[PDB]
DNA sequence: GCCGAACTCG
DNA sequence: CGAGTTCGGC
């Protein structure tokens, strides 16, 4: 799809919310994936649930996060899936299980996914500043004009 | 850190 | 009703 659809995309993933308050989880995990682009770190399409995904994903969580919120990169390294451009190679053995598996916790994400990946279309944009720019700004419209002095 | 259970969103 | 989170006993 198009640069326009991707951008109303990320302004509106579906994140977990609660009494007003919105996951960050979704955000951190696509801001600390541009993050890798922009560095370098991530030159092919293959995104996998690694120490450097992890950290990264800390990184951007961190700076969003609220008290409730809980580092658990496994959530959204899954539930990204609905937006539609993101993707999981499945590893061998493991197509009939994945279709009911939960993202329960790291293992679960290593029995069934070898690592995710982009629509190539998304893949390729990312590799613009100017596309990370204005995709950066539409994540942040999945949060609340209340919450944005803390989660912004 | 696991996952069944619980919770809230819509 | 399912999605996408946190909780809690282990
Ligand atoms: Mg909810």
């Amino acid at each position: 799809m198009s640069l326009l659809e991707y951008e109303a995309k990320f302004s509106e993933l579906n994140p977990n919310r609660r009494h007003g308050n919105t996951s960050p989880h979704k955000i951190a995990m696509l801001l600390a994936v541009m993050d890798l682009i922009e560095s370098g770190s991530l030159q092919e399409n293959r995104i996998y649930f690694d120490r450097q995904l992890k950290d990264a994903f800390t990184k951007r969580f961190n700076e969003l996060k609220s008290e409730a919120d809980r580092d658990n990169p496994h959530l959204p390294y899954y539930h990204l899936h609905t937006s539609g451009f993101w993707h999981h190679q499945v590893n061998p053995g493991q197509r009939e299980s994945y279709k009911t598996m939960s993202a329960s916790g790291a293992s679960a994400i290593d029995q069934h996914i070898a690592y995710a990946y982009l629509d190539e279309e998304l893949f390729e944009l990312l590799q613009n500043f100017t596309v990370r720019k204005l995709l950066t700004s539409a994540l942040d419209r999945n949060f609340a004009i209340t919450e944005t002095s803390r989660k912004s």
